[PDB]
């Protein structure tokens, strides 16, 4: 096996410890874990909360005993980490291998000279997360996948194969494959580079052979182009993937082999036609996301990342900005497969705290671009966010250095950055960029276009409370190619400004945004609560349960893209209104509260086009459980997300209900996390109990290794026990 998950059967110790790296150390009582892991989402030891009176990093240690076959003697051995947060040191059999500082970039260690073949080996990792971490939650530990790579001395260099499509039309595509052969021993020879392109059913659609004489130098560059007839072009609506299969052959034997998933698509950016995908002009319907997965902390489980992309796709996003660091591989793979465009971002700030930027930026920028440049979802490289002193010549020169560095590795996508507080004197900082991200700067879209008719703009951050005006600024200007809400998904560090909350549910600002984006009729009813929800988008809720306020006027709002909307309470008309431009898709009624049914009837062209309702919940009568997937893979890493709701006799969630739920599990599986969407909660995420908030909470089950059924049970005072079966 050329590449194998290394995630299973690690040992973990929280805190520093003497001789943490030594084979002689007694690690028999260390915690047994399977990666990915994040110790900062676990309770701070000696308390029952991961938050202090706001999370804790510090030092922790990981250890793993692993067998390497005697038959692998002579081959190259490597361990790769897609991310460790942060400042990690690695030893193999007591010997220091490497230090790695940046917590968001992947790296690979050659451990060939440290291992013993035919026997048990030890790897140890010390992790030190000593930063302040106050704008967003980072996590601590080995929070992404790890792999063990075994190759012949002559092999494809990791990330050295770059696949491009310089011609990509409905009739044909040209696929260029450029590779770097790691020729360890500088061995001369004539190898065969065989390239095959397979469609989604693994059918060969192109195949090309090249005889390569090995240059004496330690690396030999090789490349050739292949043609694909009648290609299925990758797009948002049709995210068709091919695979490139590269083999090195010697004497009719396979010396190495690699697989690269690709999408064949043309991307083009201009002030005059904006962003074009496969020649079709379109706006980026975007949002920013941070890397945590809420109740899972930083743990980048494949299913967590894939679910996040699915939920954002279902809400209507077609583009994400990965603020402000490279994501996991699994997230980019999900974007490729589900059809989501990506701005991949290397850094937050450059020098303004940090300490390591000047020595390490090249290694970490290389890591992002070399790792990610084959993903068809990636459309732009962001080199930084809200850089301080960006008008000073010294900072402009840094922007230029980084921009050129990206281009040593990829010229097929624009370089960009997210830029706040733009003035005329920001021109020199923006000039090296191909496309300019404006953070909250709608007021300059036209004036800057007058001054620089070739400048291309998108809102790299916009405010939810200004959604309508910011999106009108996209619609009216060909050179403004889209807009990225801060944020598409709530994150820890909590923020409470997400279109989707920490549990993945759509919030009221998502409804409003849907009225900007949807090609279909849309209306959603929300209500201003009479006392503020918390001690930025308006405070509105999506329920009609206001006991004690009978007869008092509630502000009911309807977000709509329709021409007219009529609101009714319990069948009685409260008046029909015109959705004129000044209302910014938000119609308002004052409604004396009465339990029952709010109904909004929408009209286009004088004709009813839809009905929306919001109905008061009765008293809670049962727990309802639902799993997003009731069948999961018994590999110890797949997840099921189980949403719990407290509901009345008709199945309506009662959003006044805030009760403690005791969870338990039978079968070969674990409770990996519990959570709710309360942004002020300091409850534990890694416990077996959790309160509901607005009638709901969330549980994640992680599969075990054996097959069989898994029963999750939930218990709440006064209610029948509820349970759900996963297989």
């Amino acid at each position: 096996l050329r590449e194998q998950s290394f995630d299973e059967a690690w040992l973990f110790h929280r805190g520093d410890i003497a001789e943490g790296e030594k084979q002689s150390l007694d690690d028999s009582q260390w915690r047994q874990i399977n990666l990915p892991h994040d110790w900062s989402i676990e309770d701070i030891p000696g308390t029952n909360s991961p938050f202090t009176a706001f999370t804790v990093g510090g030092t922790g240690w990981y250890r793993k005993h692993f067998y390497i076959d005697a038959a692998e003697k002579g081959k190259c051995i490597a361990v790769s980490f897609d991310g460790i947060y942060m400042n990690a040191d690695i030893w193999v059999n007591d010997r220091h291998v490497a230090n790695h500082v940046y917590g968001y970039t992947a790296f690979e260690l050659d451990i060939t000279d440290y291992v013993r073949f035919g026997a048990e080996n030890l790897i140890a990792v010390r992790v030190k997360n000593e930063g302040m971490n106050c704008r967003w939650y980072t996590g601590s530990g080995i929070y992404r996948h790890t792999f063990l790579k075994i190759t012949n001395p002559l092999h494809f260099e990791t990330w050295g194969t770059f696949v491009t499509t310089p011609v990509a039309t409905a009739d044909k595509a040209e696929v260029h494959v450029q590779s770097v052969l790691a020729n360890t021993e500088k061995v001369t020879g004539k190898v065969i580079l065989e390239t095959r392109i397979v469609d989604k059913n693994n059918h060969t659609v192109a195949r090309k052979e090249q005889l390569v004489t090995l240059d004496n130098k330690e690396k030999t560059e090789v490349g050739h182009a292949l043609e694909v007839l009648a290609p299925q072009l990758w797009s948002i609506d049709n995210p068709y993937l091919y695979q490139v299969v590269n083999r090195l052959l010697q004497d009719d034997k396979v010396i190495d082999e690699e697989y690269i998933s690709i999408g064949i698509r043309n991307i083009a950016f201009s002030a005059e036609n904006g962003f074009q995908l496969n020649g079709k002009s379109m706006k980026l319907k975007g949002g920013c996301i941070h890397h945590d997965n809420g109740l899972l902390g930083a743990k980048a489980f494949d299913r967590a990342e894939e679910r996040k992309i699915e939920l954002l796709k279902a809400a209507g996003f077609n583009a994400l900005r990965l603020s402000h660091n490279p994501p996991s591989i699994a997230l980019l793979n999900a974007c490729d497969r589900l059809g989501m465009l990506v701005i991949d971002e290397a850094f937050d700030m450059w020098r303004y705290g940090a300490q390591y930027f000047d020595k390490l930026w090249k290694e970490d920028l290389h890591s992002m671009v070399a790792r990610d440049r084959n993903h068809p979802s990636v459309i732009m490289w962001s080199i930084g966010n809200e850089i301080k002193n960006k008008e000073t010549a010294e900072i402009v020169d840094i922007c230029r250095e980084l921009t050129g560095f990206v281009k040593t590795l990829d010229t097929t996508r624009p370089v960009t950055a997210g830029v706040n507080s733009i003035v005329d004197a920001t021109d020199d900082f923006l000039a090296p960029l191909d496309v300019c991200g404006y953070n909250y700067c709608l007021n300059r879209y036209e004036s800057d276009a007058k001054r620089h008719p070739d400048r291309i703009i998108y809102a790299s951050e916009s405010y939810a409370s200004q959604a309508y005006d910011y999106w009108k600024g996209v619609e009216d200007h060909s050179w403004v190619i889209g807009d990225f809400i801060w944020t598409a998904f709530d994150y820890i560090g909590h923020a409470n400004c997400g279109d989707l909350n920490l549990s993945g549910e759509r919030r009221p600002q998502s409804y409003l945004r849907e009225t900007l984006w949807s090609d279909a009729p849309v209306s959603h009813i929300v209500v201003t609560p009479p006392v503020p929800s918390f001690p930025d988008f308006p405070d509105v809720v999506d329920h009609w349960n206001f006991p004690g306020y009978e007869g008092k006027k509630m502000t009911v709002s309807v977000y709509s893209n329709c021409e007219q909307v009529e609101l009714f309470l319990n069948g009685e008309s409260l008046g029909k209104q015109e959705n004129t431009a000044d209302k910014k898709n938000t119609l308002v009624w004052e409604v004396p509260y009465a339990h029952g049914i709010l109904k909004a009837v929408s009209y286009n062209k004088g004709g009813e086009v839809g009905t929306a309702t919001l109905e008061s919940a009765g008293k809670v009568e049962k727990i309802r459980l639902s799993a997003d997937r009731t069948e999961i893979v018994a590999d110890g890493n797949d997840l099921s997300y189980i949403t719990l709701e407290l509901v009345d006799s008709k199945g309506i969630r009662n959003q006044l209900a805030e009760e403690l739920v005791a969870f338990s599990i039978e079968g070969d599986a674990t409770i990996e996390g519990v959570g709710n969407a309360n942004p002020m909660s300091i409850e534990s995420f890694v416990a077996n109990s959790r309160k509901t908030w607005r009638g709901s909470n969330l549980l994640v089950v992680r599969s075990g290794k054996s097959s069989g059924r898994i029963i999750v049970t939930a218990k709440v005072k006064a209610l029948p026990v509820a349970s759900i079966t996963i297989t």
